């Protein structure tokens, strides 16, 4: 054998860990398959992509084209259908017909060996007619052959009866392919839509209580579901819903000692009342939780539970499974860390005494919540448990229930982030919150929509309970408006944590990214009705952004994204496309000062002529503009954070 | 079974075609094995490279280090030994001792759990002690244990007894590795020194004739070998030495019809007198060729024959193997093309009718010349024959005779260039002659000495019989000096085509890269004795450059190469190192004007202090300067084309 085939087809992308892990897509998503294709000598090559479904059935005729001249890099867009494990192949081939046309264009006019050239022609077109399975098509070609060999017609007459648009059509569909050479198949995992596209809202059920009973239940917190659905959200992420430990319970504002009333941190999971398969008694029963899930579902909301593989000192596991913890010479267990942060209320799990026991128990727990309608898990600190443990766990869960989605909350270095996504995590948190300037956003979104999109699906939370960026702190409401526009338009999945709507931005101290009086360590009742009444919420903008995403397919995908130059540091501009839907966004990143700029659009990228003018509608205002290659914009913080425009087609 | 191991070790490099083709090296050559290595949580990792020889014998302990902070990318240098197929593997592991130290360096001056910390170290050093081979080493580790355990001593002195330089050495040589995890082995092909390092000289034997017999023989051409070996060359590249066709034979200066005594083009191989297994009858007999080869060897020169797989119309193959050519509808064979260069004197070979017979015959022809001591083949136009043909042919020949070296004369696009080298070509012609400015040289050499060094070895011909670059046309002798120093010092393999010495630079016409009165179409007698008598030759400089190369191991390798800044655009600087040998080179690229500039060196990159001084010797002159951080140079065309300095230590 030989590594290289007759016509070289090499370095097929996408590829993840050299073929050992699947590339990713979701139902309905288009992406580029590419390859290096070329041949010996000067004759033309062609190439096509053969995408195959889980039962092995090939997709449609999908020809490729060289992506830039002289590079020998070929590409074509493919689209994924039903969920499951697909494969894709690039077929490369000599294209004698393009070759002969190239020569027949020059030699026939300038006079050289004409009878010979046309007869070389007729034999190609005759070989073309055999592989063609339709009879009306086949006759269209045998007409060109007889016209090529008809020596009573002059030279340019016999030539041009082979170069009609009528014949182009047949050969564009069934071309003559020499020396078909095939790459080895690469794997593609196609998952459900929600893996890539959705809006997420995080809240603490315990905060939504009553005057007589401050600690909310599932029954009381259900009253927020209608409002969350009215904002356009699809997923509700709940922090841990299990009993909370008492030993070393943290107090308000992350203090070491709890008072009597203090509720502790949901992440300090476990007490005598139960562990990860239990409900905090103050939240209600498993029955109340089913009713919450049922109400959520009737409003089009899925529930995502936090899975945090750690324990308070009171978790049953501490006595039932001591071997799942590292003990020091004196018997004690070191509390968890993530420096310079210390988690004095919890123990980390050790995996090397009993990995099998731990995988078995973990998938048992997940299967429990899956039985009760939870098909999404937000996995806490996955980067502090082994990578292979998650690879096993996710493989096991998806083996039986491929619809389950796991989101890696991996705020960590790039290698681990990438690796977690590559071993099966459906979505990932990202560096979004720490990308605020134009350069930062452009660089990073260029990275996420590029190569990374074959293994990572980003979830852009503009805030979290642990992340209030200095941009939001210093810039106030105009800043919240900017980051929501940015989050919802740059990623097909975005989210907020309750209170973002109210522009809560008081930090614990200057230089921190923690909230003052954080909800992690206390009940936090909010006057939602008063904020609506007095207009001190951005819930309308949030609602509007989700409607725009729901109405424009371009915003429900990731990979088609392009940045257009403006002439101000503070004004950034980008576009996204999907079929006939084009969305064009311009954002002022200055939350204190009005900016005016000229956005110089890159018209070929919008599928347009440079000299063209096209109507757009700002979906944030309903106002219509006429824009082309060079457009004045004026953006005033408070009043207009951005223009979010559809191209009227 | 998980793809990912316990301690992730990922994306091991070098790698060629995803592990389906070997990376390359030569005996004595050092290169970097790298990998992405990290683990879950905050604890430290270590890693090492296990290079295995062709019998499986592992190499020495070879620990890696993180190459830049926060990247998780680790590397170490390895050195290839005897020839054959080797393998390499990266081992990654938990480094508990480093982890304990970082925790203890903090927790002991604090006072936080000191008896408990020091017992944890004692127990680690106990484990470390068990795995050590040496008696003296195990005693040193068990001493540090008792010092850690001695509760009557203060905390800082118990710890200090485990942090000594004496213990550090033991553990760096024999460390305690948790959870050892291995990459899958990658293949390395190790070839003879000559594949990477050597000086090449091309000449046409027929031009070394007599007054009474103008057409040179192998007997007369042997008398040119001593001057070639005195110039310090290692290889003699001869154009095709076979009989030459008469049908469509070309005349002088590439005209279509030859006169009665025109000698034709050597590459138009074949007459009734023989094919690629025969000697041109004007060159002598097979026996004369053996005498020639022997005379070459006696002077330390190896012979490289041109292998051009093509035919004159009079080549026996035309009638014997008709299926080895492409025939038009009238039975005529179209002459070869490489547009706009027409080759009217030859036919190209077609490969898809009888590939087995073509391969069989090609290896037979190659084996014939190998029986007569030809161990190197300069393969003409490899990019016009199928890639898989050369893969097959090279695999065949190297399977019995691994010392045979194939050099790819592929002046073509990047993707084919690279692919040829990756499928087995030991050496590759390059874009060197079209890289004349500082920006061009730096960019290209950065490319050739980085990632492509794992599959391609460059041969820098400053000229060929097809390439007289304008730099040399417009530059005169000073330009010949510049390009010779550049070629000899930037690649461990370089060469020249005869006449380069004499500063032959008249082109066929303005804007061509062909020689006037090109030696391809005529006898080109050269009065070597006269040019030496008169000094109209750079043979002294050539001798000197090769001698410098023979005495500085830095110039006999490719991959260690760094460029240092200068403030003139016309002056380029670079260093190369190998063990304790370091060669600094500064070249004036201006052939017409005298140039002065400040060379600002990158002193860390030479293994030196920023505030350091170092004695250098320009080996071109014998002069000695004292250079440091910033250095004045004055380079005068004619007198001083460059400085080629060594570092005296
Ligand atoms: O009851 C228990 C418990 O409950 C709660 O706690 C829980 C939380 O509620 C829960 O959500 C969860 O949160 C924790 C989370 O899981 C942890 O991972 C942890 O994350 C935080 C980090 O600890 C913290 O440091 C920070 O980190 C982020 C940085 O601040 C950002 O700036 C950002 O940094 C990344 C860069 O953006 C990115 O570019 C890349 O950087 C690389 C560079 O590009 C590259 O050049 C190179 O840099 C070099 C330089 O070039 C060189 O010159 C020189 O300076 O070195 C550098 C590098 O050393 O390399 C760079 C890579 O290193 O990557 C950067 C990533 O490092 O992102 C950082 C990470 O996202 O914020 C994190 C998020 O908050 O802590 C979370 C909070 O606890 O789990 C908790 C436990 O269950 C309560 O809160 C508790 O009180 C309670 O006890
Ligand atoms: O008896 C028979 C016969 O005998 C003799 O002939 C024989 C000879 O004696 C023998 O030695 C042998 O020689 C021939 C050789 O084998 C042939 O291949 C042929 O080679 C010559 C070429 O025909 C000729 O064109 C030329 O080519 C070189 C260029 O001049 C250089 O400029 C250089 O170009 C390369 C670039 O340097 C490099 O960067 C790369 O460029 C790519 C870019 O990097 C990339 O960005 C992209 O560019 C885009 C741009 O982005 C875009 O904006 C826009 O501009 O488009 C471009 C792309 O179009 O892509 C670029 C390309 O992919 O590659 C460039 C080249 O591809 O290098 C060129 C090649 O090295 O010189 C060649 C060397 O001579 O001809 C030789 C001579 O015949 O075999 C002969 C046959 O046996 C006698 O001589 C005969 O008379 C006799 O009949
Ligand atoms: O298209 C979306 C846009 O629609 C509406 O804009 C209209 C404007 O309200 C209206 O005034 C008009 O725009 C005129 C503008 O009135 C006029 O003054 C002139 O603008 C000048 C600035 O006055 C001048 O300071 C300077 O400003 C920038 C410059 O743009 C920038 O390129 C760089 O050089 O810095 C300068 C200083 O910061 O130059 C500009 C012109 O380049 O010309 C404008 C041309 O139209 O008409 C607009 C509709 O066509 C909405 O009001 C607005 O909110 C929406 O964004
Ligand atoms: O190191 C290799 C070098 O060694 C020997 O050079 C020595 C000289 O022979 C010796 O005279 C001395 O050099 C003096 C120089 O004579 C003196 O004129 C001065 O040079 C000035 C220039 O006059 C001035 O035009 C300017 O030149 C450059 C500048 O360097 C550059 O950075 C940029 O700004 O462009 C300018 C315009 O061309 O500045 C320089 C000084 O920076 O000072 C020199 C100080 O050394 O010492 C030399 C070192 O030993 C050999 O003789 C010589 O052949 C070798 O090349």
């Amino acid at each position: 054998p030989t590594v290289v085939g007759r016509i070289p087809v090499l370095d097929v992308r996408p590829v993840v860990q050299r073929g050992r892990r699947p590339a990713k897509a979701v139902t309905g998503e288009s992406f580029e398959v590419s390859a290096t294709v070329f041949r010996e000598g000067h004759d033309a090559v062609g190439a096509n992509v053969v995408l195959r479904d889980p039962r092995g059935r090939p997709g449609p005729w999908t020809p490729m084209r060289e992506l830039a001249p002289g590079t020998d890099r070929w590409g074509a867009t493919v689209t994924a259908g039903e969920t499951g494990t697909w494969s894709y192949t690039v077929e490369a081939w000599g294209d004698p017909v393009t070759t002969w046309r190239h020569h027949a264009r020059i030699k026939i006019p300038a006079g050289l060996d004409t009878d010979l050239v046309l007869e070389e022609g007729a034999r190609l077109y005759e070989r073309a007619a055999a592989d063609v399975p339709g009879r009306e098509d086949r006759r269209e070609l045998l007409a060109a052959v007889d016209a090529l060999r008809d020596e009573s017609r002059p030279a340019a007459s016999r030539l041009a009866a082979a170069l009609t648009p009528q014949v182009d059509a047949v050969l564009a569909r069934h071309p003559l392919r020499d020396l078909v050479t095939s790459s080895d198949p690469l794997p593609l995992l196609v998952e459900r839509e929600r893996a890539l596209y959705g809006a997420w809202y995080e809240f603490f059920p315990r905060s939504e209580g009553t005057p007589h009973t401050p600690h909310g239940t599932f029954r009381t917190a259900a009253r927020r579901l209608p409002a969350i659905a009215a904002m356009g959200f699809d997923v509700v992420y709940l922090p841990p819903i299990h009993p909370i430990g008492t030993t070393h319970r943290k107090g308000r504002n992350n203090t070491l000692s709890a008072t009597g009333d203090d509720v502790g941190v949901p992440w300090a999971i476990g007490s005598p009342e139960g562990g990860h398969d239990s409900i905090h008694p103050a939240l209600g029963t498993l029955d109340d939780f089913d009713h919450f899930v049922t109400e959520a579902g009737k409003l089009g909301l899925e529930i995502a539970l936090d899975f945090a593989l750690q324990c308070s000192p009171d978790h049953p596991w501490v006595h039932k499974h001591p071997e799942w913890f590292h003990h020091r010479p004196d018997g004690t267990i070191a509390h968890a860390e993530n420096p310079p942060k210390k988690y004095q209320d919890i123990y980390p799990i050790a995996f090397d005494a009993d990995p099998d026991g731990l995988a078995t128990e973990t998938v048992r727990i997940l299967r429990h919540w899956m039985d009760h309608g939870v098909r999404i898990f937000r996995v806490d600190n996955p980067h502090t448990k082994p990578v292979a443990f998650w690879e096993r766990v996710i493989a096991d869960i998806n083996g039986t229930d491929p619809d389950v989605i796991f989101l890696a909350a991996a705020f960590t270095r790039p290698a681990m982030m990438a690796t977690l996504a590559q071993i099966g995590f459906q979505q990932s948190y990202t560096y979004f919150t720490w990308r605020n300037t134009k350069q930062e956003l452009t660089e990073y979104l260029t990275e996420l929509s590029g190569e990374a999109a074959s293994y990572m699906r980003p979830n852009f939370f503009a805030n979290t309970p642990d992340i209030l960026h200095a941009y939001l702190q210093h810039g106030g409401r105009p800043a919240f408006e900017v980051r929501a526009v940015l989050a919802a338009t740059l990623s097909p999945t975005w989210g907020i944590y309750s209170g973002y709507e109210l522009c809560e931005n008081t930090p614990l101290r200057e230089g921190s990214e923690e909230y003052l009086d954080s909800e992690k360590y206390q009940l936090k009742p909010r006057d939602w009705t008063r904020a609506a009444r007095e207009g001190t919420t951005i819930a309308p903008l949030v609602t509007r952004l989700n409607t725009i995403r729901r109405e424009n397919p371009a915003l429900r995908q990731l990979r088609d994204l392009h940045f257009h130059p403006t002439d101000k540091e503070e004004v950034i501009a980008y576009s996204k496309r999907q079929g006939s839907n084009t969305v064009l966004v311009v954002v002022n990143l200055d939350p204190r000062h009005t900016q005016e700029a000229t956005v110089s659009l890159d018209m070929p990228q919008l599928g347009l002529d440079w000299h063209e003018s096209v109507p757009v509608r700002d979906e944030l205002t309903g106002e219509t503009y006429h824009w082309g290659r060079a457009n004045y914009v004026r953006l005033e913080p408070g009043r207009t954070p951005a223009h979010v425009c559809t191209v009227l087609r």
